[PDB]
C-alpha cells in the first residue's frame, strides 16, 4: 500500500509497443503485480559512463487491460467473435458509459444481430459499465 510509493523511482516507457510501467529501485514479491523493477547489482538509472541498469518485469505483468483497450475502441471500427470455428464479423455503432445498474439498453432488438463487448471499470463499487455494441457485418479485411 504506502511501500509501493516508498520505492516507486519512476516510469519505464516503450513507445513502439505502447507501455507504461512503473519503475522501482528494489525487487520484492509485491512488485511482480505492479510493475518494472530495477535489479539489484546493476547501476542505479541516473545515466553516464560505466552504468548498466537492468530493468526487470515478470513476463506475465500486464501492459495493457481490456478496460483501457475498449476504450480506445471507435464507432466504425470492427471486432469479431469466433465461436466453434466460425468468425462472426460486427461494427461498432454504440458507445454508452453507464452506471453498473443501467443494463437496460441491451434487449433482442428485432431483425437485427447485434454483439456488445461489455466491461466494467478496473474497481467493484460505482463501477461505470463500458458498453460497446457492434452490427453484423461480413467478415473481410
Amino acid at each position: 500500500q504506502a511501500y509501493v510509493k516508498r520505492h516507486l523511482i519512476g516510469r519505464v516507457v516503450i513507445p513502439k509497443l505502447a507501455v507504461d510501467l512503473p519503475l522501482f529501485d528494489t525487487t520484492n514479491n509485491t512488485l511482480l503485480d505492479q510493475g518494472a523493477v530495477v535489479l539489484p547489482g546493476t547501476s542505479y538509472p541516473r545515466g553516464g559512463k560505466n552504468t548498466h541498469t537492468v530493468v526487470s518485469a515478470h513476463g506475465g505483468l500486464p501492459t495493457k487491460r481490456f478496460f483501457t483497450d475498449l476504450s480506445k475502441l471507435k464507432r466504425g471500427q470492427k471486432f469479431f467473435l469466433q465461436v466453434n470455428g466460425k468468425k462472426m464479423a460486427y461494427q461498432v455503432f454504440r458507445i454508452k458509459t453507464v452506471r453498473p445498474d443501467e443494463t437496460q439498453s441491451l434487449r433482442i432488438e428485432p431483425g437485427r444481430d447485434l454483439a456488445t463487448l461489455m466491461t466494467c471499470t478496473p474497481y467493484m463499487i460505482n463501477s461505470h459499465r463500458l458498453l460497446v455494441t457492434g452490427k453484423r457485418v461480413p467478415y473481410t479485411e
